[PDB]
RNA sequence: GGUGUAGUGAAGCUACCAAGUGACGGAUACUGACUGGACGCAUCUUAAGCCUGAAUCCGAGACCAGGCCUACAGCAUGCCUG
């Protein structure tokens, strides 16, 4: 079965403009600008409003995988809208039983550093993507807390996952030894 | 007495019996994840899209031999010759 038509729409807020051409979606906004070349697919991806604008992704004679990938493209564009309007901010909380994980953002913005993870003398260097700021929160607000804020949910969440996978536990029962840096919340910078 | 026979014996050969020399990179596997639908949720993807990156594979990364219709004798170049 091939549906003659399927469309998924994403309402665009005011103050944000979503340009799209050749399936290269560019999104402007107060927090900045994003681009995404969703050219690995062959769908319509237009913006079709004057008063209240919407990004509509359409597929003509597609299959259920197309009716699903339309929604995932629309969701990516909605996350770009969020990243340019309110921004993304992932808060990672440190967890350690005996050895204080000492985290240090390097000279530039990049390169989070993890030392004394589980007593190990290794040092975990995680050089963050450009487009995402990592800042260590002061212990008054919340001790043992890093926050990664940006305009690209992909970049921010992948930096969070990179810090996570840098602080992993090997050769031990991971039901015990629960140490690591864990994403405590996926918030917005608003 | 086919080097008569003990001692030392240079040179050469030679010995983990002496002396030295032998960092790694990339694409990836099983995974483990991120964004994320289908399936209002959730889901690593048993879907697109992405992250990592195994002694295996690939690498002048180091190495060994060399002739490829740009080459049945190719590039540069010295001199002789047409």
């Amino acid at each position: 079965m091939r549906a003659i038509y399927a469309v998924h729409k994403t309402p665009i807020p005011e103050g944000v403009k979503v340009f799209v051409r050749n399936r290269r979606i560019v999104v402007r906004g107060p927090r900045g600008t994003l681009k995404r070349e969703m050219r690995h697919v062959k769908y319509d991806m237009s913006v079709k409003g004057k008063k209240n604008k919407e990004f509509r992704c359409e597929v003509w004679f597609g299959k259920n995988q197309d009716e699903a990938c339309i929604k995932t493209i629309c969701s990516h564009v909605a996350n770009m809208i969020t990243g340019v309007t309110k921004g993304f901010r992932y808060k990672m909380r440190f967890a350690y039983a005996h050895f204080p994980i000492n985290v240090s953002i390097s000279d530039d913005g990049k390169a989070v550093e993890i030392r004394n993870f589980l007593g190990e003398k290794l040092i975990r260097k995680v050089e963050v993507r450009e487009g995402v700021s990592a800042s260590r929160t002061d212990p008054a607000k919340q001790k043992d807390e890093l926050v990664l804020e940006g305009n690209d949910i992909e970049k921010v969440a992948q930096c969070a996952a990179d810090i996570h996978q840098s602080c992993l536990v090997k050769n031990k029962d991971i039901r015990k030894f629960l140490d690591g840096i864990y994403v405590s919340s996926k918030e917005t910078v608003v």
